[PDB]
């Protein structure tokens, strides 16, 4: 009994992947295979059976396949994000995972409250000026993920500027049409490729980076004390943990730390543009209650319901990654034969109207307490969760924080901004181009 089969070939020509996969559900439930490309693969477009596979059969579906940019990003090292799923994998994700837990503990905190707080004050040199907060917001959490990741040495020997440049060069690559188009038809492979020979180039630039920053590190650190994650990650190193591990351990960070968090933040700005009574319930919440800390979360239950919509909503990673079978098991009473890729929808799967009713309106007070409906899961479940969403849940709340106590936000012009996601673009959730307007007082 394997999963129905969906009938046609070349599925990933649809715009909106995860929005088109939820309607095949209509003839084919929650779970069923389809050739995307030319592989045979399963898709889970709800919670239960994205959560009876992540959750509850954890070791199951804890893989990752290997195509070739999986091979090709990681030649010299192990990677974690695309890393299968072993002994020395789960060490891998213990040790950078406590370094953003432990080794960044009492630094976490303040990094992102001072780097908001820059944030700021920069928006207040233009008052009226519509501002591209994009770039904004992707500068503002790629400083955060360097600072947090690399140490003081970022301002100083003043690196940000070529560091945002490579850590966007990398990812922009990488998700284009050009170099994905060869993980699903790996026959095109054989056939030239600029954008292949563009991303190599863009591999080799991330790694001048990262191994430059390991000599300094190692080269200053102390044998009982740690700055910042690396510091950490190299204290706790040496199927050995090596050196090579804390090396793509920090490519993770970086890369997948910028742009998932920065785009969240940047839905925000355009569903509270689209709902200014909400923007004027929460900035009257945040009155009540200069700065709110992030001990102080419960205090603000609007601007948390607030930030869990958008998540809901628009989850910026709206198909996670892909998952591979590591034994024969089962989801949802279907055998699910082993090394069999999972597609775990989670746009798809928020978007179910058993489990969040009226669920295409951004509705906050949704998630407010008389019959709180489930939680979304944007980040994710099981072994492969969202590394950096603590990081992540932080920087959300600190910076919508302050953006709408010291600002308002007005349209850029005339029209409000397009809600529609950007079509054939599916790895990151990404808006059309946007400008806002910036006013203070909130
Ligand atoms: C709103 C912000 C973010 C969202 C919605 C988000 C979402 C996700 C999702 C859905 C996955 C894949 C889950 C799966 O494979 O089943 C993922 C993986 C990951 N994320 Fe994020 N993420 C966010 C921010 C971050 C940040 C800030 C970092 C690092 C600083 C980060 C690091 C990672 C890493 C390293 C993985 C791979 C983990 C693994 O393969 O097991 N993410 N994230
Ligand atoms: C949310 C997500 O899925 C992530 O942001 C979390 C980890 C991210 C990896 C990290 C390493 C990497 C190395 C490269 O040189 C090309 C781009 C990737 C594959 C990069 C893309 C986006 C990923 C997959």
């Amino acid at each position: 009994k394997l999963p129905p089969l969906a009938p046609g070939f070349l599925h990933l020509l649809q715009p909106d992947l995860p929005i088109y996969l939820l309607g095949l559900t209509q003839k084919f439930g929650p779970i069923y295979r389809l050739h995307l490309g030319l592989q045979d693969v399963v898709v889970l477009n709800s919670k239960r059976t994205i959560e009876e596979a992540m959750v509850k059969k954890w070791a199951d579906f804890a893989g990752r396949p290997e195509p070739l940019t999986y091979k090709l990003v990681s030649r010299n090292y192990p990677d974690l994000s695309l890393g299968d799923y072993s002994l020395l994998w789960k060490a891998h994700k213990k040790l950078t995972r406590s370094a953003l837990l432990l080794g960044i503990r009492d630094s976490m905190e303040p990094v992102v409250e001072q780097l908001t707080q820059e944030f700021c004050e920069r928006m207040r040199a233009q008052p009226g000026t519509p501002v591209a907060i994009e770039e904004e917001f992707s500068l503002l959490t790629c400083s955060i993920i360097c600072y947090l990741t690399f140490g003081d040495k970022i301002k100083d020997d003043n690196l940000m500027p070529a560091y945002y440049k490579c850590i966007q060069e990398v990812l922009k690559t990488w998700s284009h049409w050009s170099i994905q188009i060869v993980d699903v038809i790996p026959f095109l492979r054989f056939f030239p490729n600029p954008g292949l020979r563009r991303l190599k180039q863009a591999i080799e630039k991330r790694d001048h980076i990262v191994e430059m920053q390991l000599r300094q590190h190692k080269e200053s650190l102390v044998a009982g004390q740690w700055r910042d994650m690396m510091d950490y990650m190299l204290q706790g190193v040496a199927g050995q943990l090596l050196e090579g591990h804390v090396h793509m351990a920090a490519v993770d960070l970086l890369i997948g730390g910028t742009e998932t968090t920065a785009n969240t933040l940047s839905w925000a700005v355009v569903f509270l543009l689209h709902h200014p009574e909400i923007q004027q319930r929460l900035q009257e919440e945040l009155d009540h209650e200069s700065r709110v800390p992030y001990k102080d979360r419960a205090r603000l239950p609007l601007l948390n319901a607030t930030i869990a919509e958008v998540l809901r909503l628009r989850p910026v990673v709206p198909l996670a990654l892909p998952h591979r079978t590591t034994r024969p098991s089962s989801i949802s009473g279907y055998d699910i034969p082993e090394g069999t890729v999972i597609i775990p929808n989670l746009q798809g799967a928020h978007l179910d109207e058993t489990v969040w009713e009226r669920p295409h309106e951004f509705w906050p007070d949704r998630f407010l307490e008389p019959g709180k409906n489930s939680r979304a899961l944007a980040f994710g479940c099981g072994a492969r969760v969202c590394l950096g969403e603590p990081l992540a849940r932080l920087e959300l709340f600190v910076v919508l924080t302050r953006l709408l106590q010291a600002f308002t936000l007005l349209p850029s012009g005339d029209a409000l901004p397009s809600l529609q996601p950007l079509p054939h673009c599916s790895v990151i959730l990404k808006m059309q181009p946007f400008q806002v307007r910036l006013q203070p007082r909130g």
